[PDB]
């Protein structure tokens, strides 16, 4: 059957028919439309909070990650595909840009079954990228002794393939996976996979491994299903902390006083519950960047990264209209929630926050520091380099945006 992504159905919210709803699925390859356009089907007051979002093709994946209802990630899954088919549609493409991040998790986690026999098709695959056409096909027989009868294993490699496809899908096939990571339903993987294979057939490694993807969910094992308990609508609607002060905050700000999740949805009508966030019982967007503690703060929240340098854009006008329930706070976790005292470093720089100059570092890892004026490098490495004074005290990352006329 067929399913409505912009108004699922509570039947439908299972895997087996949220996929349905990646984007590729829409099976639209070109002719991107503009975010006006793609919302004009929708109620006045959906079609304010979206164009509230200033959504394009770099911020909707965090949009949808960042979401907490699994209608609203449905919704915005399709507008990605109604918005980026070239982006949605470019991992198809062999050896295409969006090719460079699965694979690359593919060299580094090497599958358990790969640990011995590692000449077998699928390790060489992985590893090399060689072999792919032949990777079901190889030595199947060894490794169905490896896998059957063996949860252990089993699910150790199905761990490290959820990993390696949240690049291959991502947005709502992400969420889908971590949702399988989380349930342990592995088989409900034919569902994800089962709509991939039939578009990368001219990816021959992206078709290879999903090719054993599939051998591996032939496995002969049995492991028990953990409940899926996943946020919807109705779980919104059928809930308490409602809040009848829904004002919005007046101008933006940068650091948020005595922060609360907030999910606020339309009475009437069909509706997406959009994510805000109260400070000082004030109604302000949730950003797509994430909300992290104040490094000078904890009990204090941050747009973007710890250091409060993005402003919290206030609420739009009609959220007194809609019905809000406040939610638990969730704090990024993502690289720029967790310090570091250390850090290998590709170059020191110079960058005008604020308006005033501040020595920074560029690690390995692609983030920025603010470096200390007693920062020094560890003895037996000469890129490595203490950030703090001590070499003990944590030093948090800052988003690049914030900076202005970067001099390295
Ligand atoms: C996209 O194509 C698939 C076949 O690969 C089909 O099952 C699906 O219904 C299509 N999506 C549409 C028509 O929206
Ligand atoms: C799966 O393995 C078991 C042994 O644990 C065996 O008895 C059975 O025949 C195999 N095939 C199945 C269950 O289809
Ligand atoms: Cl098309
Ligand atoms: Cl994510
Ligand atoms: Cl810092
Ligand atoms: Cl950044």
């Amino acid at each position: 059957t067929s399913i409505n992504c912009k108004n699922i159905q509570s039947t439908q919210l299972t895997i087996e028919h949220l996929s349905k709803c990646m984007a590729f699925y829409q099976n639209k390859t070109s002719s991107p439309v503009v975010i006006n356009e793609i919302i004009s089907d929708a109620s006045v007051d959906e079609q304010e909070l979206i164009k509230s979002l200033n959504l394009n093709c770099n911020v909707i994946d965090r949009f949808i990650s960042e979401s907490s209802v699994i209608e609203t990630q449905v919704y915005y899954e399709y507008i990605k595909s109604q918005l980026c088919p070239l982006q949605v549609h470019d991992i198809f493409t062999i050896n295409s840009a969006s090719n460079i991040q699965w694979k690359a998790l593919a060299r580094s986690f090497t599958l358990g079954v790969c640990n011995t026999n590692p000449h077998k098709h699928i390790c060489r695959c992985l590893e090399s990228m060689q072999m792919c056409t032949s990777t079901k096909t190889d030595h199947a027989r060894e490794m169905s002794i490896y896998y059957d009868g063996h949860p252990d294993r089993f699910e150790h490699d199905m761990k490290i393939i959820l990993n390696i496809m949240r690049y291959i899908v991502p947005g709502l096939g992400r969420v889908l996976l971590d949702q399988i990571k989380q349930t342990k339903d592995y088989q409900a993987l034919r569902h994800i996979q089962g709509k991939l294979s039939p578009k990368s057939q001219s990816n021959l490694q992206l078709k290879g491994f999903l090719e054993f993807v599939d051998f591996i969910l032939g496995a002969n094992v049995t492991i028990e299903k953990t409940p899926q308990t996943l946020t919807t609508l109705s779980l919104i609607k059928g809930a308490h902390r409602n809040l009848d002060q829904k004002d919005p905050g007046p101008t933006p700000i940068l650091v948020c006083k005595s922060p609360q999740k907030v999910v606020c949805y339309s009475p009437r009508g069909v509706t997406h519950p959009g994510d805000y966030i109260s400070c000082k019982s004030k109604m302000y967007k949730w950003p797509s960047l994430g909300v992290y503690k104040h490094n000078r703060d904890q009990q204090q929240a941050c747009s973007s990264d710890t250091h409060c340098l993005e402003m919290f854009e206030p609420a739009e006008r009609t959220i007194t209209t809609k019905i809000c329930k406040v939610s638990d706070m969730t704090y990024s976790e993502s690289p720029y929630s967790t310090g570091i005292p250390s850090c290998n470093v590709k170059r020191f720089g110079s960058c005008n926050v604020r308006g005033h100059q501040w020595q920074i570092a560029e690690c390995s890892n692609g983030l920025f520091y603010y470096v200390s004026a007693k920062a020094h490098s560890k003895t037996n490495d000469i890129t490595l380099y203490c950030l703090s004074a001590n070499c003990l005290d944590l030093r948090y990352a800052f988003r690049s945006s914030s900076c202005s006329d970067i001099v390295w």
